[PDB]
């Protein structure tokens, strides 16, 4: 139907701005703006509009008339998620008021402020709206409503107006908001329930204890919010697996749409609140596309995300990401749901139905499970943090593999137990080695691989698309040459060819095939054609391929935008730390990434049988903060069980599992034997309470024996011998104990270390063979969280033994404590295992007091060959572990060269940075820079020897990161977190891919934002059988301490940095004294330049000489320049020179340069450049000229560059920056830098310096002159949504304001006011200029708030001190204002420029200038010379003075912005400054910007007679008399109510009158408006001016003198379009008025009152009933208008 596609055409309009990235806090304003209703039923109403947006009414006061007028401005400010905001409803409804009773409903138009959002200019510009009954609307429509809605963000703006007049505020059937071709019709989304499966316990389990079936303790139903309605499922008692099968009727209106449907599952509780279970979504234009389709979905299910599992009675504190907030941690359960779109039959009650029974035998093929096998090979846990307690890893996909839900079978999904070992420098890494733990299990899900498939090769297409896009912009970047660029393009459109014939998985033959899977495979076969047949037009057509960059940029979004896959059915795989019996951090991998395809490898995952590097996080950490857990590196493999013998070509190594036997032995009388064993069998399992047999192991099918039965005691040996290191720091830890309250003392366990129990003394430390002592003595460490002596405390609480955790800080009720040491390095066995008592910790040798033993009986089973590695799946306890048979040695070089833009993490405003490189269990770190936040390490990091197991091809296709953590050094304390910086190495394994490796700028994540940069490369060389493939050593500038060789080196060029030193402006005090004698230091590349010494910054804001000048060595490409850093310092008594500011600039891009390169006043002026005003009224047809207004600020207009074309702004900064947010501004240095290459001898001269035309640096007295010409929609600060605006200006020491002289009650004012002051540029140079509230029992409220650097107004060579106007004017009111004439502005322009002197001619009619000449004529043509202007050669140097890109004559639109809401308008402020520096002269005659008066009019009527009126029903006499009288008035003026006298004997309409009104109003003739002053009420404070157009409502009206005032009809008139009369009664008929809404809109033939002043005809007067309008009768009149002079001329009677 034409309603469905022009439905996905505006759902996919919605889908083009669902992609901006949501902020969860976002400030957002909405203006809805009322204007004027048309149209708008019944008869006598008194018409009321409440706006309710956001939950917050407003309410616009009274009017009548069924045209009102209203203009009244309303202000939402609210705080909410901008997606969340673009589902939200504008509901602007009508009432017909009553002033004795309730308002009734007259109208009503719902629009969402997505519509306004996606609009261009940001908002809808006075559209007309649709307005109709809710519950009549079978009736037609009850009116028009002229609105004008807008949407401000952060940092949006809104858009002006353009002339208001030539397409709008007439014929208001080409004005709509919503054409005729949009339905009103209902969208009725079928959303159907059928059941959900695996939700999580949520009742408290006591009381069915009771009762003598423990997972159903869950009484879940579903809450379904869409357009804020909520929408209830029945409640299932105790099932956790519910059957609930009932359709939910969502209902919206065509106009207002909802994008995000918000399933949240709750578990009801009877007492108290009812719990979250998990909250997932459907987004209606992620089902959508626009030959198009309608919303479907399903049957499928959606997997919930949230809080971990475990039920606990106190409150989970992750129970935050239930509600939908945060991305979720733990498998949920999940529900089946479907979607259908309808657009008819629009169900009123029955917003709950049950499921028909065929839906429910429809649904079954959508409920099929298949099985699945699941396997996960652990290769390596490193960058761990502690060493405390052992760590665990679990694997679960869904709820399958929990291992905490000991009510079933444990399906052994998680690893032993590991304890991690110290890898020499900073962390810790699992010490798995050569014996990777393997996780295997078992789970069920339906087979939806006909999605994945295509999910999984359109992502291998994009991310091979991305790759060959990151070759290409890496070959534009470097300027490799033209050929190679053709013949990697070719490449790249040969990949796009060859991918994109590839056909999607066919639907057919397969149950689980949805309607949404018809449509998306039917949209992603339109999309990859459209793709392929343009590559195959673009490869024979286009040459230039910077141009097709950027469609092939859409091509790589557009292929995003097709892996969308809104049924992915399977859950994420979520892989959980354990650290003892606790969660500690989640990663959620996609299933889709990693499930095996039979239909290919590109239809297999991107990480399917690979090892990924995955990041584990904290359960509510959005991000990596300071402490990452671990780093996981893991080959995990998917895929169903009927194919998981293909898990062969995927495994790498041999799995192997063990059987395990324990035998148990006591020592008696010096010989070993089996007597005393009490309590724990002679043949047993590991703990020996259950008694096992040798016999009782056999190996299950798939599986064999691999040798005999063997004694283990080598399990000691094996733990990796310490040989993976070359240089360590060994660590012993210090124990004690202590009662609470008592004295310490030593524990048993005085030395511990890694092994988590006792040790030897640090004393008796002995080093290996082959290594040495670099040290003698040890030393405690500080660096940790710890105190000054660096000890931590913790408490132990009975039954437990030791504590488990540890804070800095001492307590009495802490009873133990411990201290880490550190020392730096260079360079029996009968098969038993001996403890003191039987079931005990048995240790590898008999100590002193060990009587008892065990030893270990194990055999090795290996996979048969009938089976392969794929045996592990058919084992369903079992430990399995992959063997590798080889190792493979490498050798990783990080050329840490550089950082930019670190963070400020000590008090004197700086850092001492440095690197802790880490990559696998190797860490190194790197030197500290001290006191820059810019440091330049220049270094290279060398780990010889890594063991990294597998094939060197899985290294290459999969590297693992290297990953770079920066720290702030401190003397004293714990050394704070700068970032973290992730990166791959580039991978070699032999001589053919010796290409030198490339520096790149990673940045430095701290928290969720980029806290500065860092230039790093790396590269993993595979050693071959020695070092010798390998390259040579870099040069050491330190032992131990390689420079960065020359190729990865940025080749370094001779060349100049020139500082324009100019100033100091707002230096904040410090250390609470005034920054006296400040100085400026510039440090680029190691090499540093210092200005003068200012005597005395208040006297003196700028440097006495302001050139600088360094010559540094500076990388030739542009991606490699190093930040430039400026501290200020500042000279103090007895040498001291501390650092009071610092500002870090790395856009250094913009610094490169080329050195060898009736009446008439001003506001006559406002109103014509404006174009709102012509053609009625209008002055330029005398000569004159326009100005410029500026829709913005005048530093926001792009020709002047911002006006610091002289010298940018650069804020300058101190101390430590909490929160890793910018610190505090506390100064602002100005100036401009040029950088420019330099020859390498004296040979060849010095190019030209860049700064030589500078101005005085003394400071100047300003005048200035602050013209503001109005304000133009604050923000209301008072409770009726008013404004009482006033002008408060702070300008250094002086402040002046306007509260005497404020403006009463407007949201718009007409300031129209000077406010002149003197200031001393450049100390002065703060122009604030604030709006506030007059408030006279309470505070004032500021409304807005701009500053205006003066001395960039004075500075700038676009002459922004003063607009330079379009003619030179000598009188009048546009009288020359600048102090200079136009030929001096030319001689400064002139002189400025580098051009010669101008020369005036002998006559003045040319000057020379710039090379050029220039003519009188050339300028003056189509222009009236009128007598104001002034000298001919000024005249035309003005001319050529517009020319040059000077500022003009302007009104700039300077935001207002307040800390109510930041960065979003809280008002404008039309105006302007002019700056007149008092060294050239005083300034002109300044205009006079006064609002003028409007001028009195007298409108005058005369009411001669009536015809065919409608009769009255019964009057006292019993007849049919109408008594006809009529009364009239101009609205807003309805206290001025006129009537005329009774008539009487009337029994067929006819009446007599000759009575006249006369109605006095004060009018503007530019604006075409009038003014009406009156108060609101007896109680307001001060009057208010009502801006309302002009009109004239006169109501016929029945008399009844001796009975009830009765209605008879009413009529219109606008006095700019009033409708031509008949010239005769039986002429004048029905409709030559104009209609609207009761048949097809034709336009009336209008002509102004004010124009065409009086004549005289027949107006027809209406009633509308039932619908319909009726002729309530006709009157006649002599419409005639006055002016006060012609009032006075000719005096009028009788009003
Ligand atoms: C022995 C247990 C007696 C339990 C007796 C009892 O009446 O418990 C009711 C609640 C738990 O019930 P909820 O449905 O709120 O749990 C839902 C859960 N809060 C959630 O957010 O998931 O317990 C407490 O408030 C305090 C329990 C303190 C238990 C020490
Ligand atoms: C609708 C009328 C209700 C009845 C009157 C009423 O409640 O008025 C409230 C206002 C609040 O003052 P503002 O107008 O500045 O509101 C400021 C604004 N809220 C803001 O955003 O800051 O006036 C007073 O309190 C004056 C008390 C004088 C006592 C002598
Ligand atoms: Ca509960
Ligand atoms: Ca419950
Ligand atoms: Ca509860
Ligand atoms: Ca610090
Ligand atoms: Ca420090
Ligand atoms: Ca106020
Ligand atoms: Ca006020
Ligand atoms: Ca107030
Ligand atoms: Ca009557
Ligand atoms: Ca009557």
């Amino acid at each position: 139907t034409v309603s469905e596609a022009q439905l996905a055409r505006r759902l996919t309009k919605v889908k083009n701005s669902r992609r901006m990235l949501s902020n969860k806090p976002q400030d957002f304003q909405i203006r809805v703006r009322v204007i004027e209703g048309r149209q708008l039923s019944g008869n006598n109403i008194r018409p009321v509009v409440k706006v309710h947006v956001c939950g917050q009414t407003h309410r616009t006061r009274i009017k009548r008339g069924n045209n009102p007028f209203f203009d009244e401005l309303f202000f939402y400010n609210v705080n909410m998620t901008p997606s969340e905001l673009m589902d939200e409803i504008i509901s602007i409804r009508v009432y017909n008021s009553h002033s004795l009773r309730a308002d009734c409903l007259m109208g009503e138009f719902k629009i969402d402020v997505g519509f306004v959002y996606d609009e261009p200019g940001h908002a809808v510009m006075r559209k007309w709206l649709l307005l109709n009954d809710p519950e009549d609307t079978s009736s037609g429509s009850k009116g028009y409503m002229k609105v004008s809605m807008f949407v401000l963000g952060t940092g949006d703006e809104p858009p002006p107006e353009r002339r208001d007049r030539d397409n709008d505020s007439d014929d208001v059937e080409s004005n709509l908001l919503l054409p005729a071709g949009i339905a009103l019709r209902w969208v009725t989304f079928l959303l159907k329930i059928y059941r959900a499966e695996d939700i999580p316990q949520m009742d408290d389990a006591f009381s069915q204890t009771v009762k003598e079936d423990k997972k159903n303790l869950v009484d879940p139903f579903v809450e379904v919010s869409f357009a804020g309605k909520k929408v209830c499922t029945n409640i299932i008692e105790k099932n956790a697996n519910p059957e609930w099968n009932q359709v939910v009727n969502l209902q919206i209106k065509f106009p207002s749409v909802c994008e995000k449907i918000k399933l949240t599952i709750y578990d009801w509780d009877r007492l108290t609140k009812n719990d979250v279970v998990g909250t997932t979504y459907l987004h209606l234009s992620k089902i959508a596309a626009s030959v198009g389709f309608v919303p479907t979905f399903g049957p499928c299910y959606l997997n919930l995300y949230g809080s971990p599992r475990e039920y606990t009675g106190f409150p989970d504190p992750y129970d935050e990401l239930n509600t939908g907030k945060g991305e979720g941690v733990a498998y949920r359960g999940r529900i089946l749901v479907e979607l259908a779109t309808f657009l008819e039959k629009t169900p009123p009650d029955k917003k709950l139905e049950p499921i028909s029974n065929d839906d429910l035998l429809v649904v079954e093929k959508y409920q099929r499970r298949r099985k699945y096998s699941l396997s996960a090979v652990f290769h390596s846990a490193t960058m761990l943090q502690d060493v405390g307690e052992a760590i665990q890893f679990e694997v679960s996909i869904g709820n399958y593999g929990n291992r905490f839900d000991t009510t079933c079978k444990p399906l052994a999904s998680t690893t032993q137990y590991s304890r991690a070992v110290f890898d020499g420098n900073y962390y810790y890494y699992l010490p798995w080695a050569h014996t990777k733990p393997v996780v295997t299990l078992t789970s069920y899900w339906e087979d939806i691989s006909h999605r994945l498939d295509a999910v999984n090769t359109l992502l291998a297409m994009a991310e091979r698309l991305q790759t060959n896009i990151e070759a290409l912009k890496s070959g534009i970047q470097g300027k490799i040459p033209a050929n190679q660029l053709a013949e990697l393009w070719l490449k790249l459109i040969d990949e796009v060819i060859e991918d994109t014939r590839y056909t999607l998985p066919l639907t057919e033959g397969k149950a689980n095939v949805t309607v949404l899977d018809t449509q998306i495979r039917k949209l992603r076969s339109r999309s990859l054609s459209q793709i392929h047949e343009a590559a195959v037009r673009m490869r024979s057509e286009a040459t230039d391929v910077k141009s097709t960059l950027a469609e092939i940029e859409d091509w790589l979004d557009k292929l995003m935008q097709l892996t969308e896959e809104p049924q992915n059915s399977m859950p994420d795989i979520i892989i959980w730390m354990i650290r003892g019996e606790k969660r500690l951090a989640y990663a959620r991998i996609p299933a889709h990434q990693v499930l095996y395809s039979t239909s290919g490898e590109n239809a297999s995952g991107k990480y399917c049988g690979k090892t990924q590097t995955i990041f584990l996080k904290y359960p509510q950490e959005k991000n990596n903060g300071p402490k990452v857990p671990v780093e996981l590196r893991v080959n995990i493999w998917l895929g169903l069980s009927a194919v998981e013998k293909k898990f062969n070509s995927f495994a790498e190594g041999t799995f192997t599992v063990f059987a395990e036997m324990y035998e148990n032995q006591a020592l008696m009388f010096g010989k070993w034997g089996t007597s005393g064993l009490v309590g724990r069998h002679k043949f047993s399992d590991v703990t020996g309470k259950i008694k096992l047999k040798r016999e009782f192991f056999l190996p299950p099918k798939g599986w064999e024996w691999e040798g005999e039965w063997i004694v283990d005691p080598e399990r000691s040996l094996l733990t990796e011998a310490d040989a993976g290191h070359t240089e360590f720091t060994d660590e012993v830890y210090q124990n004690e104990s202590r009662y609470p309250g008592g004295d310490w003392k030593p524990a048993e366990d005085t030395y511990t270390d890694a092994n988590g129990d006792k040790a030897a003394s640090p004393s008796e430390l002995t080093c290996p063979p082959g290594w040495e002592w670099e040290d003698d003595a040890w030393s405690y460490d500080i660096n940790r969280a710890v105190d000054e002596k660096g000890w931590e405390y913790g408490i132990t609480i009975p039954p437990d033994h030791k504590p488990k955790s540890w804070v800095a800080a001492e307590k009495m009720y802490h009873t133990h404590r411990r201290r880490r040491l550190v020392r730096k390095r260079k360079k029996d066995q009968e098969g038993w295992e001996y403890a003191s008592l039987i079931g005990w910790k048995f240790h590898w040798k008999q100590r002193s007091s060990d009587t008892f033993r065990r030893r270990r009986w194990r055999r090795k089973m290996a996979p048969s060959e009938t089976h392969g590695a794929a045996a592990i799946f058919k084992l369903e306890t079992p430990i399995v572990s992959c063997n590798f048979d080889r190792v493979y040695i490498y050798h990783l070089r990080c050329y840490v060269y550089q950082a930019r833009n670190l963070l400020a993490l000590d008090k004197d405003s700086f850092s001492d940075p440095y690197a802790h490189i880490c990559f696998l269990h190797r860490s190194k770190t790197t030197e500290i820079i001290h006191s820059t936040l810019n440091p330049t390490w220049d270094q290279t990091i060398i780990f010889d020897e890594v063991e990294i197991y597998g094939e060197p091809q899985t290294v290459l296709q999969n590297p693992p990161k290297v990953i770079m953590e920066l720290f702030d050094n401190d003397q004293v304390g714990k050394d704070e977190f700068l970032g973290r910086s992730i990166f791959s190495p580039v991978v070699k394994l032999n001589s053919e891919m010796d290409i030198t490796p490339k520096l790149l700028w990673h940045p430095v994540m701290n928290g969720d934002k980029a806290c500065g940069d860092v230039l790093v490369t790396a590269e993993l060389i595979l050693r071959g059988k020695d070092g010798s493939n390998l390259p040579i050593l870099p040069p050491q500038r330190a032992p131990n301490l390689y420079m960065v060789p020359q190729g990865i080196r940025p080749v370094v060029q001779l060349t100049a940095i020139e500082i324009l030193a100019w100033g100091l402006r707002n230096m904040k005090n410090f250390q609470m004294a005034s920054i006296t004698s400040p100085s400026l230091v510039v440090e680029c590349g190691g090499e540093r330049v210092e200005s003068v010494v200012i005597k005395n910054l208040k006297k003196t804001p700028n440097f006495p000489s302001s050139v600088l000048f360094m010559k540094v060595f500076l990388p030739k490409e542009e991606l490699y320049m190093p930040p430039l850093v400026i501290k200020v310092i500042d000279h103090r008594q007895f040498g001291r020179k501390p650092v009071v500011g610092q500002c870090t600039i790395e856009r250094l891009d913009r610094f490169r340069c080329d050195p060898y390169a009736e009446i008439v006043d001003w506001w006559s002026k406002f109103y014509a450049s404006s174009g709102e005003h012509e053609k009625c009224g209008q002055y330029i047809q005398k000569g004159y000229s326009k100005l410029k207004i500026y829709n913005c600020e005048l530093e926001n207009v792009a020709e002047f560059e911002g006006l610091t074309d002289f010298s940018d702004t650069f804020k300058l900064y101190r101390g430590k920056s909490d929160e890793n947010e910018d610190p505090s501004v506390v100064g602002e240095f100005k100036g401009s830098f040029r950088i420019y290459p330099l020859p390498d001898d004296p040979s060849v001269p010095a190019p030209p310096r860049q700064f030589r035309e500078l101005p005085d640096s003394v400071p100047q007295e300003c005048t200035v002159r602050i013209y503001i010409v109005r304000g133009l929609e604050l923000q209301p600060q008072d409770n009726n949504g008013l404004c009482d605006p006033y002008i408060k200006i702070t300008l250094g020491k002086k402040v002046i304001e306007d509260r005497d002289h404020y403006i009463p009650n407007t949201l718009n004012p007409v300031f129209g006011r000077m406010y002149e002051l003197s200031c001393y540029l450049p100390q002065e140079k703060d122009l604030k200029i604030s709006v506030y509230d007059y408030d006279t029992f309470t505070r004032d409220e500021k409304v807005g708030e701009t500053i205006i650097d003066l001395e960039n107004r004075f500075l700038s060579r676009f002459g922004s001190h003063c607009g330079i106007p379009e003619e030179y004017c000598v009188s009048g009111v546009n009288t020359w204002r600048d102090q200079l004439r136009p030929t001096q502005l030319l001689q400064n322009v002139a002189r400025f420029k580098g051009f010669p002197q101008p020369i005036l001619s002998e006559d003045g009619s040319r000057i020379r200038y710039g090379g050029r000449d220039y003519s009188l004529d050339e300028f003056e043509a189509n222009k009236i010379l009128h007598q104001h202007l002034g000298a001919p050669e000024e005249r035309l140097a003005l001319h050529i003075l517009r020319t040059q890109g000077l500022v003009p004559e302007h009104v700039e639109t300077r935001t207002l912005h307040s800390t109510f809401q930041p960065n979003i308008s809280q008002g404008k402020l039309q105006m302007w400054v002019d700056v007149f520096p008092k060294s050239l002269g005083p300034p002109g005659p300044p205009f006079n910007i006064t609002p003028r008066k409007a001028k009195k009019y007298y409108l005058r009527v005369i009411i001669w007679n009536t015809k065919d009126v409608i009769l009255d029903e019964k009057s006292i006499t019993g007849e049919e008399m109408s008594d006809i009288y009529v009364k009239g008035w101009v609205p807003g003026n309805e206290e001025n109510k006129q009537k005329t006298d009774v008539h009487y004997r009337s029994l067929d309409g006819e009446g007599n009158f000759n009575w006249r009104f006369v109605f006095p109003f004060d009018y503007l003739p530019a604006e075409q408006l009038c003014i009406v002053a009156k108060k609101e009420h007896f109680w307001s404070i001060d009057q208010t001016e009502f801006r309302i157009p002009p009109r004239l409502i006169i109501q016929i009206w029945d008399n009844d003198k001796f009975s009830l005032d009765d209605y008879l009809g009413f009529l219109e008139l606008d006095l700019r379009h009033t409708i031509i009369p008949a010239k005769s009664p039986e002429k004048c008929r029905l409709d030559m008025i104009p209609d609207l809404k009761a048949m097809n809109p034709l336009k009336a033939k209008t002509a102004s009152l004010f124009e065409q002043k009086s004549m005289k005809g027949w107006w027809p007067c209406y009633a509308e009933k039932d619908g319909a309008r009726v002729m309530a009768g006709k009157v006649e009149m002599t419409l005639e208008i006055l002016n006060e002079k012609e009032a006075d001329e000719r005096p009028a009677g009788k009003g």
